[PDB]
């Protein structure tokens, strides 16, 4: 079998990235944030506290004849940004874009923080990373894609996302026409749950490419680029006026200015970022300060490929025995 998804920015600024998926019978229609940094499909429902949501479509499992509760099951996560949700768990029948999981662990949100409230555009999350992450307590569950792969033509998902326009999620195929070149695949370490790989190096601009290991994760739900102080010192030290502000909480820079591109490798093949990519507009409505879509992960501890990297991307995430990840100009 195979899946294929459109998935669409949530606002203008490709914060994040929204995909239609139908959960139970008959289908209730969710726009979830794809995550391959988390391993939980959970969503908003009729058991969200009623505060906590506002505006966002939810999931009634007692509406859905295929829905049952995974009697003792809960579940609790909170995210790298401090966002965070909880509540108890249902099985029923999950489809994306045509691929269906029935027996789908679908975790029904009690709580959620008011990061998520505040979107509400975004009706939960569908974790893409390991499995080993996924927080269902006693038992844990398994990742949509962890239940589709046996299914699949070939054990693989790929992502391709827009800038500033819609994009697409496939389960089980390559499409061969959504990229140019050829796709060079990379070493997975499955050791903390994620799609964990090692660049190759970096560039600013028109600079020389820099050879250097960058340890990091393939990272669909984080909104931007997440990189060692030193990389992110000399990308923003080509932008005339750029700083490090403690108060906004990370580089802005002038909105005047044209930024340069940055070059990440993938082993001997390059990924180039264009530099619009990494604008992400006024810090607050009427500012002239930008903020930047390259910042630091020291605060972090660990590096994090997210949006604007894999959107200048085909990215394929190889979900063969051993995992490897694959990166194509387009
Ligand atoms: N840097 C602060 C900030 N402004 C908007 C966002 C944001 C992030 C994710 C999302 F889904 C929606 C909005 N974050
Ligand atoms: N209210 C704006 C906002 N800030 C963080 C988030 C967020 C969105 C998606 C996600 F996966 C994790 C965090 N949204």
């Amino acid at each position: 079998s195979t899946g294929s998804a459109t998935t669409t920015p949530i606002d203008s600024l490709d914060d994040a990235y929204i995909t239609p998926v139908q959960i139970g019978t008959p289908a209730q229609t969710l726009n979830l944030d794809f995550d391959t940094g988390s391993s939980d499909l959970w969503v908003f429902s009729s058991e969200t506290t009623a505060s906590e949501v506002d505006g966002q479509t939810i999931y009634t499992p007692s509406k859905s004849t295929t829905a049952k509760l995974l009697s003792g099951a809960t579940w609790s996560i909170s995210y790298g940004d401090g966002s965070s949700s909880s509540g108890d768990v249902y099985t029923d029948t999950v489809s994306v874009g045509g691929l269906t999981v029935t027996g789908q662990a679908v975790e029904s949100a009690k709580k959620v923080s008011s990061s998520f409230t505040e979107d509400s555009t975004i009706d939960g999350l569908l974790g893409l990373a390991f499995s080993t992450l996924n927080t269902v307590s006693p038992t844990q569950q398994k990742t949509f894609f962890d239940n589709a792969k046996a299914s699949l033509d070939s054990p693989v998902f790929t992502a391709d996302l827009g800038y500033h326009a819609p994009g697409t999620y496939n389960f089980g195929f390559i499409d061969t026409t959504a990229y140019t070149g050829s796709i060079t695949y990379t070493a997975v370490s499955t050791k903390q749950g994620f799609w964990e790989w090692t660049s190759t190096g970096y560039a600013v601009g028109s600079g020389t490419f820099k050879s250097t290991s960058i340890d990091g994760i393939a990272d669909t739900g984080t909104t931007l680029l997440y990189l060692p102080a030193t990389v992110v010192s000399a990308y923003w030290a080509q932008v005339s006026g750029a700083k490090s502000s403690s108060s906004v909480g990370g580089y802005v820079f002038p909105c005047s200015a044209t930024l340069p591109s940055f070059t990440f490798g993938v082993g001997s093949a390059r990924i180039v970022i264009p530099g619009d990519y990494i604008d992400f507009g006024p810090i607050s409505t009427g500012s002239s300060s930008c903020f930047g879509g390259i910042q630091s992960s020291a605060g972090i501890g660990i590096n994090i490929f997210g949006d604007v990297a894999l959107k200048a991307a085909f990215v394929v995430f190889n979900g063969a025995t051993t995992p490897t990840l694959g990166f194509a100009s387009k």
